[PDB]
């Protein structure tokens, strides 16, 4: 074991010099001997992303190999020995991995509680993960995934969540996908407080449903937005008491909408997780005055919300929903636990 | 005078029908009548966007025009009594006008307090703005202004700053154009707080140094970055207690500076006010645990923030940088008056 590592993992940057693992083009994925700090995993399956997956796959055949799933295998070896990670080298893209923990520095900042032999996912992009491929068992094309033998690297700074075998399936990683969401609204969300979801009926908006109305209370307003109508009975069983019909492009008419479910008050909270562009100017409309507007979706654009706000005067907060909470996993996981409704909601769509 | 007009400006949306005046195609710019939550303009200069200005000139001189400030003058017309508006029809930049107040609504929304007569500039972009131009007296090609005669409208949800009497103007229209940024760091910073300037030599930059200091009080600490050593006089002259000499792209010697200068306590509050991109996960480094990182600058890009922040676990707060915060034009010439160091900083950089 070697002993003073960085918890952002710049000890196992080969290159270039002084930059991070993900930005860095080579990383040591040397499994051998562990720094302190690290916890390395006996690695199962590999998510990779599926932009990436379909970019390599796309390339295999255009310099003319047959066997895609060896020639995918053979380009997933050749990439994690000659970079120490499967980083998409065009597209910088990775992924996940699904393991078992094979063993764990002293120094290791640990995050959730985990032992030896405790099946784990990863939350973290596969762009910074030393990774190293002892075998490709499967390859499968449909499911984006790799069922592999070899091991990777968690920094202190990584992030991870415990699988769990008590809650079965992929349950988890469609949680783990969207977990920071309901960790975030349940800081953000006062009792009393006016809610507006925008994207109400999707993965992430379900949760914040539920949660919104949890600390809102008896006298807070849960106010959904969705686009279709035969998605106003799921948002009103997940927690929304009112529901708009809109485009969440729409901003003249949320803004009537609401302000006519408020008598003019407006929302307190505004939380966009939709996955469509130029939906910042509607949500910065459903808020009040010095109000809260959340971003969670990948979709928003710095700049439509920094200089929409301005445009008309709207004097409300703006913040970029971060992918990670501390225990944004437990608390997801704890949310279906406590909230039979979206269990079976859960297990029907992302199981 | 017309009744019941919107206060985002609906009631002068001629196409298409149901969007806002920015998005939106044609205006309505009949400056013959005005609505009662509006405030008519007597415009003098219109100072276009930069690069709007510079993609029209150019367009001009591809087509083949010889007479250059008398061609840019028949766009101009051509488009406002077209569109009703200055709404660059390619890139789609607008810009701002200075003019003297002719007519307010009586249920115009005042904000700053505003008499006919007064000198305004207007802090919402040209292309929301109802613009009608009577004449075309010059076109200024190298400082991307034309003196006209015309009027503007500006609705009650818009943003605009009184010139003042007690000051200058090649100063004071300077401020207005970073004075969201010392605004809304008065509210971000609390006494004691260590905070993190990235960019400190900057436009804004100075500025928030100043007002940073001010808030975090005498037992606050107060962190310029720079990239030049030729800095750090003006750094610490404008409020840093310490200045970092590194490239804001460098999140390892950034972080690694921070960590020594606060014996590992990071920063409570991490201000980006860079211009450059890639900064997103130095300024992220930059912050403890449960800190404020308030992104200012257009360069941010919103999922370099979001997932940077994940994979290294980094529960801190990201904000986008809001354009307008009320008082914000006030606020800002009042910490020029308070601080001489300061204007006399900026009059000479900004005249
Ligand atoms: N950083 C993170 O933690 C993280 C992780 C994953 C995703 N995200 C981002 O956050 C967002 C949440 O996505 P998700 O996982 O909840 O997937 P999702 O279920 O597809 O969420 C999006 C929902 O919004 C609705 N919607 C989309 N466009 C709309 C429009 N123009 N008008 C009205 N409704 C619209 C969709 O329903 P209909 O299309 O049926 O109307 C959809 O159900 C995604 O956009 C993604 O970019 C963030
Ligand atoms: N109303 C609006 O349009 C609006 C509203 C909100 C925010 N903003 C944005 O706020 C941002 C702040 O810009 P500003 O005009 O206030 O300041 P600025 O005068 O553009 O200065 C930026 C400063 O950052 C310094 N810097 C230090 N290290 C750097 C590095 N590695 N890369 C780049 N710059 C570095 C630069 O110094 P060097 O000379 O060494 O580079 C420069 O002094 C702008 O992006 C602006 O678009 C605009």
């Amino acid at each position: 074991m070697k002993s003073n590592g960085c918890r952002y993992g710049t000890h196992r940057v080969i290159e270039p010099k002084g930059v991070l693992p993900q930005p860095a083009k080579i990383l040591n994925n040397d499994m051998s001997e562990i720094w302190d700090n690290e916890m390395l995993i006996d690695v199962i399956r590999l998510n990779i992303d599926s932009a990436s997956f379909h970019q390599i796959k796309n390339k295999l055949i255009a310099q003319g190999h047959q066997d895609l799933e060896k020639a995918f295998a053979e380009h997933a070896i050749e990439l994690t020995n000659r970079t120490g990670k499967h980083k998409n080298e065009d597209t910088g893209s990775g992924g996940m991995f699904i393991g078992r923990v094979a063993a764990i520095g002293d120094k290791f900042e640990m995050k959730e509680e985990v032992k030896v032999g405790d099946k784990i996912a990863s939350l973290v992009s596969l762009s910074l993960t030393p990774l190293k491929i002892n075998k490709v068992k499967k390859v499968l094309l449909d499911k984006d995934q790799m069922e592999i033998e070899g091991q990777a690297i968690l920094f202190s700074s990584g992030v991870y969540a415990k699988l769990p075998d008590d809650l079965d399936e992929n349950l988890a990683l469609s949680v783990l996908d969207v977990a920071g969401a309901p960790a975030q609204v349940e800081r953000l969300v006062k009792p009393d407080d006016t809610v507006v979801i925008i994207g109400a009926n999707g993965k992430s908006g379900i949760l914040c449903n539920a949660v919104a109305k949890e600390r809102a209370g008896i006298c807070g307003k849960v106010i959904g937005v969705v686009r279709n109508e035969n998605y106003i009975p799921t948002c009103k069983a997940t927690g929304c008491d009112e529901v708009i019909l809109a485009q969440a492009t729409d901003a003249i008419t949320i803004q009537k909408e609401v302000s006519r479910l408020t008598n003019g008050k407006m929302a307190d909270v505004v939380i966009n997780v939709v996955n469509t562009e130029d939906t910042e100017l509607p949500s910065i409309m459903a808020a009040k005055d010095r109000g809260m507007v959340y971003f969670f979706s990948m979709a928003t654009s710095f700049t439509k919300a920094a200089l929409g706000a301005g445009g008309i005067g709207a004097d409300v907060d703006m913040m970029i929903g971060n992918s990670y909470a501390h225990h944004h996993s437990e608390i997801a996981l704890d949310l279906l636990r406590r909230n039979s409704v979206l269990m079976k909601i859960f297990k029907e769509r992302y199981a």
